[PDB]
């Protein structure tokens, strides 16, 4: 799986979370703690938090670990990010162009 999909959308109801103080850092530790190369990605306004893993296995444990279960006395949310962009069948791609794919 070349392209695969390991995100998590991650609803947090402080405020507070949304800043560099500090209250931020013990949200990504959740996460970060399991994968180091898992990115965050805070939308302020849309109390949203995309968490990119590098592994669809972390992004699981991520949600147990995680969730309803009340952070810093707020309970949280979590939702897995469906895909990652718009897909179906559209206009096949033009001829391609010399490459060499290595092994995996």
């Amino acid at each position: 799986g070349s392209s695969g999909s390991s995100g998590l959308i991650a609803c947090v109801a402080n405020d507070d979370v949304f800043s560099e103080s500090e209250t931020r850092a013990k949200f990504e530790s959740l996460f970060r703690t399991y994968d180091k190369d898992t990115t965050f990605q805070y939308f302020k306004s849309f109390k949203r938090v995309r968490i990119n893993f590098s592994n669809p296995l972390s992004a699981a444990d991520a949600r147990l670990r995680l969730h309803k279960t009340e952070f810093l006395g707020k309970e949280m949310k979590l939702y897995f990010a469906q895909t990652l962009h718009i897909g179906s069948s559209h206009l096949a791609p033009p001829n391609p162009d010399k490459s060499g794919p290595s092994s995996g």
